[PDB]
């Protein structure tokens, strides 16, 4: 059948029963905010923003905070951070390319030959719609935490929990030690794009449309792959439309429309609808309504740093940015998912990436030496053609300016630790991803002598429409350890380091914790904050502090996933002066994928980063420094 899963429990059999996000305590918040601040901000701005704290947990934050919690006692339905998060991403003016936008790319498929660029297109294109599918059907396994994956992730409990009905489904996995996520951003994986508008951008989603957006040399292409029934459109029919794509001969246009969605947003939003001025309506809507986009690339990656600019950026002409997310496929095979980020999160395209990948290598819908269906592929595949007035030519020309300049003056780099990973880090009794970030803060103090704002990205989808809370990885622990290894090396025997290490780890785990349940601090101040703007108040005093602008300025930006799907991932800095440091700790090895601009140098900050790395092990093995 057209399904890559079969799930008995249906796939939205627990949201809902789900747990609505916890709002914290104004005191344990407040309290949380001042120990991020205390290696960040010297004596007496230490004591400054104290200060503010204390004005504003007695004062106009306590009154926000009540308003908070009553409007959350309203809207049950939802999370207090749902509408203020989306807002945080679609008011933003900024270009979503580098900005906003990451990518995870694809492991190769481990059959050589699988990895032809049209064997591959035709089987990842497959299996996404697979997903979509299944989606449909409710036949996509819940996504589902599981403590004890061999009591709880078993037929037996599966058989039992789809009875159970879903207004209370969530407690019977809770007491299993299972923790059933949030999937409704789903919603918006497929048939989805982010259009452009004065203010704030608006989500589109259509889920009656049934055809594929390809761009190739920055032309675009529309093809069903639905069939009128509801049934996937076979396979050779699909394979024989995308080799009539990559058998087009055209140069690249004089003026690649997927420019203008790497544009100022309030600039793209002008464009475009004068796009609709000269008639460009349908053709959008084609475009915008797509079931993905498939960006077909015209070359092989050279090298590591080639395939991550390529899958991050690209050139400019190849990529339609704000579509729900672009499958890319290049000229080797190396595939990626790029994504637009406000409508959903790292853990919701991760669990698709997972089952495509899986889909597509354990059971792809064609093979190497698969006969194209004989079709009239012309009558089947819609060229676009957009009418381009001398104001669109001229936008499209800037737009180009803009971002060739700008990606002009991105460097990525990456490293591959092999001395270990997590089978020693836990064999040791620590925290892999307490290490990393460790090893993150001390590579900063090697390369600046400074200890600045860092932020690692967790999940809070247990909770009913959560996204993301902050870990803030920068502690005074991991500052003394840094001041340890770097300053003054000498001072300490190996077991002094190995416990100041222990000790990062242990308040890394219990702010990994707290953030995983609603209890890091950024999200509620800053739903605070938003609230105060909404409801027409000046902006309280405590976020005016230079300390909230610099805590919120983050110059060293971190995020992870694992997978046996992923080979790397990458994400431009969120700051000029930053790092974008997307990383992995696997059994054996770390890598760290590294993004900088013209202010920052990732090559010396990886050299600095491999350095403290082998003093971790080095002095987790016994061995002097
Ligand atoms: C909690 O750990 C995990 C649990 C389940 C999985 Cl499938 C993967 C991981 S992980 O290996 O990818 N991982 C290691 C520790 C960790 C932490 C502390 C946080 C996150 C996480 O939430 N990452 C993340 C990344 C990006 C986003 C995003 O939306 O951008 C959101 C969350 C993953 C991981
Ligand atoms: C939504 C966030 C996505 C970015 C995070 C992806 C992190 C996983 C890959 C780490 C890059 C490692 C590079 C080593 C080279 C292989």
């Amino acid at each position: 059948d057209d399904y890559l899963q079969h799930s008995i429990v249906p796939t939205m059999h627990y949201q809902d029963s789900l747990p609505r996000l916890p709002i914290p305590k104004l005191e344990d918040t407040m309290k949380r905010y001042l120990n991020a601040q205390k290696p960040l901000l010297d004596d007496s701005q230490f004591r400054r923003t104290e200060a503010l704290c204390k004005n504003f947990e007695t004062g106009v934050g306590k009154e926000l905070h009540a308003h908070l919690l009553a409007q959350d006692k309203q809207n049950k339905h939802t999370s207090y951070i749902s509408g203020p998060w989306f807002d945080m991403y679609l008011t933003a003016r900024d270009s979503i390319v580098l900005n906003f936008n990451p990518f995870m790319a694809f492991n190769p498929d481990p059959k050589s030959e699988y990895n032809d660029q049209l064997t591959r297109a035709t089987n990842l294109t497959v299996s996404a719609v697979r997903f979509l599918k299944t989606l449909q059907a409710g036949l996509l396994e819940p996504e589902v935490f599981h403590l004890n994956p061999s009591k709880s992730d078993t037929d037996a409990f599966k058989r039992l929990i789809r009875f159970v009905p879903p207004s209370l489904s969530w407690y019977g996995a809770y007491l299993v030690n299972a923790y059933p996520l949030d999937m409704s951003q789903y919603f918006r994986l497929f048939n989805s794009t982010r259009i452009p508008r004065p203010n704030r951008d608006e989500l589109f989603t259509d889920t009656k449309a049934r055809h594929l957006l390809v761009l190739r040399k920055g032309h675009f292409y529309v093809f069903d792959v639905l069939d009128q029934d509801g049934n996937i459109v076979n396979p050779l029919e699909i394979q024989a439309h995308l080799k009539y794509i990559l058998s087009d001969s055209s140069p690249v246009p004089e003026f690649p429309v997927a420019y203008l969605t790497s544009e100022n947003r309030d600039v793209w939003a002008e464009l475009r609808q004068k796009l609709i001025f000269d008639g460009n309506e349908e053709t959008l809507k084609k475009v915008d309504s797509a079931v993905f986009c498939l960006c077909l690339d015209d070359f092989p990656m050279k090298d590591l740093i080639h395939l991550s600019h390529t899958m991050l950026h690209g050139d400019g002409t190849n990529r339609w940015f704000d579509k729900s997310f672009n499958l890319i496929v290049a000229e080797d095979g190396t595939a990626a998912v790029h994504f637009e980020h406000s409508w959903g999160d790292g853990v919701a395209v991760l669990r698709f990436f997972n089952e495509v990948f899986r889909d597509s290598t354990q059971t792809p819908a064609i093979t190497p030496q698969s006969q194209p269906a004989a079709t009239n592929s012309s009558a089947s595949v819609e060229t676009l053609s957009f009418n381009l007035s001398g104001a669109l030519k001229a936008g499209i020309t800037a737009a180009k300016e803009k971002f060739d300049t700008t990606v002009k003056t991105l460097s990525i780099d990456s490293i591959q630790f092999q001395r270990g990973g997590k089978e020693f880090l836990k064999k040791k009794q620590l925290s892999p991803d307490a290490v990393a970030q460790l090893a993150f803060q001390m590579a900063f103090l090697r390369q600046y002598g400074q200890t600045v704002a860092t932020y690692e990205s967790c999940s809070t989808a247990a909770f009913k429409h959560g996204r993301t809370e902050t870990i803030r990885p920068a502690s005074i622990f991991t500052k003394r350890c840094s001041e340890a290894f770097v300053r003054d090396p000498s001072k300490h025997s190996v077991g002094e380091l190995q416990h100041m290490m222990a000790e990062c780890s242990k308040y890394h785990g219990q702010l990994t914790k707290e953030a995983a349940m609603g209890q890091g601090f950024d999200r509620h101040l800053y739903a605070l904050r938003y609230l105060a703007t909404a409801r027409g108040l000046n902006l309280p005093e405590l976020y005016l502090d230079p300390a909230y602008q610099q805590m919120n300025h983050n110059i060293l930006s971190t995020s992870t996933l694992n997978s046996p799907a992923v080979s790397l991932g990458g994400f431009a800095p969120v700051v000029p002066d930053g790092f974008g440091i997307a990383y992995a700790v696997h059994d054996d090895w770390i890598g760290c994928n590294v993004s900088s601009y013209s202010g920052r140098n990732a090559r010396e900050f990886l050299h600095c980063v491999q350095k403290c790395l082998e003093d971790i092990f080095d002095a987790l093995e016994g061995k002097a420094i």
